[PDB]
């Protein structure tokens, strides 16, 4: 369906960017550690 296409588009475009984020605090722990 094509609804559920965008909808899980959408919703992993958020992952990427959240991710993403993820990554950059890892790399922001390593100071710190």
């Amino acid at each position: 369906k094509v609804n559920r296409s965008t909808a899980l588009l959408k919703s992993l475009s958020a992952e990427r960017e959240r991710w993403e984020k993820t990554s950059e605090t890892f790399k922001n722990q390593m100071s710190t550690i």
